[PDB]
């Protein structure tokens, strides 16, 4: 049954590998948050960054548990796809928001100098360009995510666009 899905999820594996161990560990999540905070040209060991990293940590827990390995174990490529698949398909709605909520949230906190808890087009663009996206890409991705066409991207509409690269990538998830 696998065809185009393999390619998309396959690269995502080799696309990360912080240390290049051939697996996914928790320490890989910690560097991520840090590696990101820097992209916004700000602190490192501050609170906003510590918060995000703090959230990213618990995210691994779900993997070790669902995968059945350990908080200090590792997941293979074939494992990622199998477990990832269920995450996108299986799993409860509140399940993705529960474990990922604090992960995506931490990012919104740094991506808001007004403290409103929402992602405005001016905020979204700032992040897309931060990861290596063009100014024209943000404007396009923004409208695609605004499910309610209200002009504001809330945490809800955030995850939706985020996890949706399986079939015909639209936003390209977090990585970019
Ligand atoms: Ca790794
Ligand atoms: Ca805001
Ligand atoms: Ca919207």
């Amino acid at each position: 049954t696998t065809a185009i899905a393999s390619d998309r999820l396959k690269k995502r594996f080799d696309r990360w590998d912080f240390d290049g161990n051939g697996a996914l560990e928790r320490a890989d999540f910690e560097k991520e948050a840090q590696h990101i905070a820097e992209a916004f040209g700000k602190d490192a060991g501050a609170a906003e960054v510590q918060t995000l990293k703090n959230a990213f940590g618990g995210l691994f827990d779900y993997l070790a548990k669902e995968a059945g390995v350990g908080s200090d174990g590792s997941l293979t490529e074939e494992q990622f796809i199998r477990v990832t698949e269920n995450l996108i398909f299986e799993q409860g709605e509140a399940s993705f928001n529960r474990v990922l909520g604090p992960v995506v949230k931490g990012i919104v906190g740094m991506c808001d100098k007004n403290a409103d808890g929402q992602i405005n087009a001016d905020e979204f663009a700032a992040w897309l360009t931060a990861l290596g996206m063009s100014k024209a890409e943000a404007a396009e991705a923004f409208n695609q995510v605004d499910t309610n066409g209200n002009g504001e991207l809330s945490l809800d509409e955030l995850l939706t666009a985020v996890r949706d690269f399986h079939f015909g990538r639209l936003d390209v998830e977090l990585l970019g």
